[PDB]
């Protein structure tokens, strides 16, 4: 009964997480994974100024409204080559990663490790945030608030 959480640099405040490495969280899910950090989905407004300030993924991933991959660099495998906030329009399936925003992180990049999950709520499952540079953090609790994500 585990779970990884892989969290990247804040930008503005805003980072991604994917869960186990793989696109596996429904939008509730995202809500609520958010919420463990303290934190809320994006708006499009703080997505925009997070890129700004060097924030790219290659992932797909919910904000406020949408799912989303912020793209710098143009790359032909991430976005369709597209630079900006991309916006998925089409697709068959409900799960992806997540963006997150926490409004008391740093107002540009920072790239400190994530060492703690401050509002996860008691549970059985041993929960792991794996930062970039493979610094670990865990404790045992749980997030997801609705049945159909457990
Ligand atoms: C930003 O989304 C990605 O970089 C997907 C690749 N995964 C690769 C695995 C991994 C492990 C620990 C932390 C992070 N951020 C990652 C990112």
């Amino acid at each position: 009964n585990q779970i990884d959480l892989n969290v990247t640099c804040r930008y503005a405040g805003v980072f991604h997480v994917e869960k186990n490495g793989r696109y596996s969280i429904s939008r509730t899910e995202a809500a609520d994974l958010c919420q463990a950090f303290n934190s809320t989905l994006p708006t499009m407004d703080q997505m925009k100024l997070a890129l700004s300030k060097g924030f790219e993924t290659c992932r797909y991933g919910f904000i406020e409204g949408n799912v989303v991959i912020p793209r710098i660099h143009p790359n032909a495998i991430c976005a369709a080559n597209h630079t900006g906030v991309y916006i998925l329009v089409t697709s068959n399936t409900s799960h992806y990663d997540t963006y997150c925003f926490n409004a008391s992180a740093p107002p540009e990049e920072d790239c400190t490790s994530v060492t703690d999950l401050p509002n996860s709520f008691d549970g059985p499952v041993t929960i792991t945030i794996v930062n970039r540079d493979g610094t670990r953090y865990s404790k045992k609790g749980e997030y997801r608030t609705h049945q159909e994500d457990i």
